[PDB]
């Protein structure tokens, strides 16, 4: 389930940083736009559109988020794992920003996504990318703190490595 940059056709970074040792949280994210992605050459297309903006009307290095997540169920490689992000102040150089793509703000994403979110963060704690003991958090703990969140925050609020900050 999972594609790399050269595989959605990504730009290069225009820089990289990296971070040191195993990202000690998960930060989920959503993308409001684009919207939800339904088939793999849509979802390539949503994460070129998400690196255009960040990158050329931006001025960004790089698309901000860690990893993307599509409707197809694909996990998509944004910045990668130990790679300081742009998604979320006071963590981009100690998490995985992982955005689901589309407007989550009031509804439950499909369960697919939910599972791609799951098996990504699986992967990176088996890879010795992730803290086994990683806090999970929502964006609205850490970023956009008076967005109430939606169903997709209520869902990740009872996964386990939930942590109230």
């Amino acid at each position: 389930r999972l594609l790399s940059r050269s595989d959605w056709g990504a730009r290069l970074p225009k820089s990289v940083e990296h971070f040191q040792g195993p990202a000690p949280y998960v930060i989920i994210h959503h993308s409001y736009m684009p919207a939800v992605c339904y088939s793999t050459p849509d979802c390539m297309k949503s994460m070129r559109d998400m690196q255009d903006f960040h990158q050329l009307e931006r001025g960004w290095n790089d698309i901000g988020y860690s990893f993307g997540i599509g409707g197809d169920g694909m996990i998509y490689t944004g910045r990668g794992f130990n790679v300081i992000g742009a998604h979320a102040p006071k963590y981009n150089d100690k998490s995985v920003g992982i955005v689901l793509i589309g407007d989550w703000r009031t509804e439950l994403p499909p369960k697919q996504m939910l599972d791609a979110a799951k098996n990504l963060i699986a992967f990176g704690v088996f890879k010795g990318y992730i803290d086994p003991a990683y806090k999970l958090l929502g964006h609205r703990q850490v970023r956009d703190t008076e967005s109430p969140g939606g169903r997709l925050f209520a869902e990740i609020s009872s996964w386990p490595h939930f942590t109230h900050i």
